C-alpha cells in the first residue's frame, strides 16, 4: 500500500510555504513516514519531489553521518555481511532496519536549520 | 477503517484557525474520534500531527492524571494483569477500554485552559 500521486501532491502543497525542518514540515513528514511505512527507495523519491538538489545533498550528508554512527555502534537487526543499511531497509523482512532508517531520515532532515 | 492521509489533512486544515480547548477544536476532534473509533495509536498520531510538542505534553500530563484517577476508581473492563489501558486499548477486542480512553482523551484536551 505505497502512497499514490495524490498523497504526495497533498504533502507537498500543505507545506509549500514552510521551510525544511520547520515544526510544521516535521509534523507532516513524520506523519507521512509513520503512516505509509515506506522503504529507503520511496523516501528518496519523496525527498527528490520535495526539496531541491542542494537540500537533497545536505540531507544526504547528514544522514550518512547519522547512519554511520548508528550502525558503527552496532544495531540489533543489522548484519554488516549482507549489504548497506540502504539495501537491508529495502527488504520487506527487515522491518527493524526500515524503522531505524525512517527515524535517521527524519532526524537528519530536521537537523538542517 | 483507520484514517488515511486525506482525513487527517482535512482535520488539521479546519483545526488550524482555532486553538485547543475552543469549541471548534473540540467539536472536530470529538466528531473524528466518534466516527473512526481510533485506538490509542491513532489518537497519539493525530495529536502529534495537530499541535505543537508543548500542547501534546500538556495533554499527556492531563491524560495520565485522568487515567490514574479512573484506574484507582475502577473501570468496567480494565484488567491490569495484562497491561495498562494505554496498551489495553490497542487490542481490537476491548471496545470498552478503547472508548473509555477516547473519552478521557477528549476530556483532557478540553481541560487544557
Amino acid at each position: 500500500r505505497p502512497w499514490q500521486m495524490k498523497d504526495l501532491q497533498a504533502i507537498k502543497q500543505e507545506v509549500s510555504q514552510a521551510a525544511p525542518g520547520s515544526p510544521q514540515f516535521m509534523q507532516t513528514i513524520r506523519l507521512a513516514v509513520q503512516q505509509f511505512d515506506p522503504t529507503a527507495k520511496d523516501l528518496q523519491d519523496l525527498l527528490q519531489y520535495l526539496c531541491s538538489s542542494l537540500v537533497a545533498s545536505l540531507h544526504h550528508q547528514q544522514l550518512d553521518s547519522l547512519i554511520s554512527e548508528a550502525e558503527t555502534r552496532g544495531i540489533t537487526g543489522y548484519n554488516p555481511l549482507a549489504g548497506p543499511l540502504r539495501v537491508q531497509a529495502n527488504n520487506p523482512q527487515q522491518q527493524g532496519l526500515r524503522r531505524e532508517y525512517q527515524q535517521l531520515w527524519l532526524a537528519a532532515f530536521a537537523a538542517l536549520p
